[PDB]
């Protein structure tokens, strides 16, 4: 499923992450839009041979299992295609785990360096939340 901007904020509101360990809803929609354009199904390899799957293109080298990442931990417990649901549901509860894991989220490049330090509550502008 490609979500819309709006479409999505209000389902990540839903699911709790409007400033879940402080970091507001624009964050979020904006990390996703970069990670993966709003994309549930993105899949994309990593040198190491691990993969990031899904709107938050969350890595199968430490936070789910894709069964092709030796040496891998599955630190959410879930298969990583949950990841590529529709329903964001597993997605959002593994990145609670992520961003609670002490480097916030800086654990997602795309938002390091594209939505750190900008004006993220552009991202939710004109949403009915
Ligand atoms: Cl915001
Ligand atoms: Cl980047």
């Amino acid at each position: 499923k490609v979500f819309g901007r709006c479409e999505l904020a209000a389902a990540m509101k839903r699911h709790g992450l409007d400033n879940y360990r402080g970091y507001s809803l624009g964050n979020w929609v904006c990390a996703a839009k970069f990670e993966s354009n709003f994309n549930t199904q993105a899949t994309n390899r990593n040198t190491d041979g691990s993969t990031d799957y899904g709107i938050l293109q969350i890595n199968s080298r430490w936070w789910c299992n894709d069964g092709r990442t030796p040496g891998s931990r599955n630190l959410c417990n879930i298969p990583c295609s949950a990841l590529l649901s529709s329903d964001i549901t597993a997605s959002v509860n593994c990145a609670k785990k992520i961003v609670s894991d002490g480097n916030g989220m800086n654990a997602w490049v795309a938002w390091r360096n594209r939505c750190k330090g900008t004006d993220v509550q552009a991202w939710i502008r004109g949403c009915r939340l």
